[PDB]
């Protein structure tokens, strides 16, 4: 398998494509997107990613005759493969940049748990979004059960890790885990305008912004704030911020490097 | 007051019986809960359990005339009280199988916060949950302060919490604290429709999945990435994730232990 | 810029008040509504909290123009203005009495943060929530960064901050960030019922149970069910528990102190 890389303006799209099985993750697939990842993250030609995948799938998890065959290895070697997912997905989650999923059809196993690693994600009406794991005797993979178990009530996410349930992109839109449903095929189209409209926002409040949502999850609100303050005053003091205020108190454009 | 224990099939049913009293919780309720949780424990004839009132009611929560008693002894007496439903709640939390909830009527105080510590829960369409604790002057117990605190945002989970505002099975189904909202006097057949497709699967993938939802609260991402490793590693490895990945590339139902 | 205070009944309400600014926020309103709050804390004619802003808008933010002047100065001197506004806000989140936002018009960056820090929030239907920092080049602060990544899912958590997405007040309600959506003009008002039903509750229940939600987020479920075990052992000994449990055995109103 392996991931393809375009551009359209300023948003690097990273295409998976494993045509003969649904665009299934693996050890080439974690490696490649790590270097796509690293080769943009300090090129200001790019200001954010789209993930998606090939053709109608997004991706339908792991490739089950590779899993099936690594059971007659030692387990030192699923682990290792397991750690080149982990690497990709700690690399997504503190990426400086606005990483965006858009999902057509299914997004299942440890594509489900990918989908929910970026800061954004769009999804077809008709997208599949299922941890499959429980359905084959495992359990998850890709921080799917952090993602889940943290933005959920217990009844749901146990519904959704152990039931392995299908859930809807518009139930996920309620929710607050998709942040636009749209028609079928149109996902990628739609990822692509709002990366736009991020792609015209400051950089280091962006880049700023994420990691303060990161840092949310471990601090009190008292350390938070001390971290909002920091933030802020540096995000201020930059030439961004002068452009940003002076852009809107003269209701122009603010440009932005 | 007792708990009567039945089984339908590989479910486990633990009726909650006071009738003078809607079914209240207290000390002997705590200690028999308990003790067919632990009977079952290690028993494979059981994969599941179901929590439910006898007749129209799930729980009012606890008795107050034991509590206006309880007022002329010792504080500790209410302390050790108070003990024994938190070790029920927490044997309920960390038990290897999946616990489900089946709510008619009134699930109020104590009893709202039973249903909260189960990892699902399936409620007649015209229960009614409520935490009553700040309505006769008190702070709640049985968890329901954290199960809401984490699960919900500020203003709604202090509208319950402080308001002891009534809330509906319908709206908690929304939020994701809720299930499956079923037909009045339906609850409990639903939650054993929801227990046999939960029979089915892998015992060891379930016991896991609970196990890193448990986890997930107070572990990083990072933390949380390492678990699941461990954990699907040796999920795969055994002879389940063998039946589970065979049976799906076979198209036929796998047969767990 | 200034807070004027008044009472009705047992309420306090501040009334946020800068008419050519949109009752922005700066250092004087921070030290005046500590102030507030604090001559109001064990005077016990207040039993909860009102802020409002004057007239058709709540409070859209800091002053731009006093930024942009900040900027010329050390930057020592935002992160004082700061520290003022994260006082406030620590004030609010520990304040052993129920607050709530009562938010006509806009409630913007920094406004939008102070309606999330209060227990509960009114808003009326055409009221426009917005993290609007992003949009003038800045990071949030006022703890919406906390507020909204720890109630919300990743993505929705990110295209309001990171967005600057405008939310509408009934879908915060849908959510569980708002308690009771209100006619233009009427959130005022709706704030004082919902207070009113607060003020006819315990207070030394209502500051346990404030506090159990502030612990929850850094508790584990078995530090919370210690705590838990605490507070109600006192409340159930103190004379309002006495009070709150014959008043519901006897049909009739409790009476607190």
């Amino acid at each position: 398998g392996a991931i393809k890389s375009t551009s359209e303006g300023q948003t690097l799209i990273l295409t998976l494509s494993n045509p003969e099985f649904r665009n299934a993750l693996g050890p080439e697939i974690y490696a490649a997107g790590i270097e796509a990842l690293n080769a943009a993250e300090n090129n200001p030609e790019i200001r954010s990613v789209v993930i998606t995948g090939e053709g109608a799938v997004f991706c339908a998890g792991g490739n089950l005759q590779r899993l099936q065959a690594n059971r007659r290895e030692a387990p030192e070697v699923q682990a290792q493969s397991i750690e080149g997912l982990h690497n990709w997905i700690d690399s997504i989650r503190t990426y400086p940049k606005p990483v965006i999923a858009a999902v057509e059809g299914a997004a299942a196993g440890a594509g489900f748990s990918l989908a929910l690693a970026c800061d954004f994600v769009v999804a077809a009406s008709n997208a599949v979004f299922v941890m499959s794991y429980s359905t084959v005797g495992l359990s998850p993979d890709g921080g799917g059960s952090w993602s889940l178990a943290r933005s959920l009530p217990r009844a749901l996410a146990s519904e959704l890790l152990m039931g392995g349930e299908r859930i809807s992109a518009q139930r996920l839109h309620d929710l607050g885990l998709v942040n636009k449903v749209a028609s079928a095929g149109d996902a990628l189209s739609e990822a692509l305008r709002m990366a736009g409209q991020l792609n015209a926002r400051a950089p280091n409040a962006l880049a700023s912004i994420k990691e303060l949502i990161n840092e949310a999850s471990s601090n009190t609100l008292s350390q938070q704030l001390a971290c909002e303050r920091d933030h802020f005053v540096r995000n201020l003091h930059h030439s961004n911020g002068g452009e940003g205020i002076a852009a809107f108190l003269g209701k122009r454009t603010p440009q932005y490097r």
